[PDB]
């Protein structure tokens, strides 16, 4: 059995930062039950960080990876074994919004429209 | 005679980049006849780039400069002599909004509130 989780980066992290906000800690707490029912042998967890097509929530590079790694770190401290979990920074790839926001021009409104693309996804194999 | 022009950085550039956008070229095209009719002996152009207060001082300064050079480089190609036009990046200093946005959240609302600070200012000296 495979499970999929999506968290909002706007809730998890401050702008340009990868330190988990309290609300982000809580959202990982609330999912940790089901996020940890792993097969001892072949259970694995992959944390994938994404931003939007203009990278609106960062001005420094590497933040989608930093954020995924930051989520891994937290989850390991909750009790996922470190050899069972890994982080990847997917940047702007695989946008959820598709072409929805192509014609949105103001910076504020474009940020809003692109919110669904600013997320961390978690794939759990073997539950 | 001195003249002052202000362009919206949001129109001229993409977020966190300094490549002059088409609509930025076009906005420059439209002011051109107002900033090219210069005196050969006293006429000068200065292009100032400003950012909002979000992020690093030094970061915003650098971004600021590149944006100003992009505007200058383009204006040079429309026909302004290189020795009469100049670029100066100003970072987050001299904000138009003052403290108006100090407590604004979340980020999109703040970005919207800080818009007037994200600008390119152009000073034209000695216009005929």
């Amino acid at each position: 059995q495979t499970k999929h989780f999506t968290l909002k980066s706007d809730v998890l992290f401050n702008f340009n930062k990868s330190t988990l906000k309290p609300e982000g800690q809580q959202a990982l707490d609330q999912l940790y039950s089901q996020l940890s029912n792993l097969d001892p042998k072949d259970g694995s967890v992959v944390v994938l960080g994404f931003t939007d097509r203009i990278g609106s929530d960062a001005y420094n590079q590497g933040l989608s990876e930093k954020r995924a790694q930051s989520v891994v770190d937290y989850l390991i401290s909750k009790g996922i074994p470190s050899d069972k979990i890994s982080a990847r920074g997917m940047g702007e790839s695989n946008p959820v919004t598709g072409n929805t926001c192509d014609n949105v021009k103001p910076r504020a409104a474009l940020i809003d429209c692109l919110a669904p693309d600013r997320r961390v996804e978690i794939e759990v194999k073997g539950v």
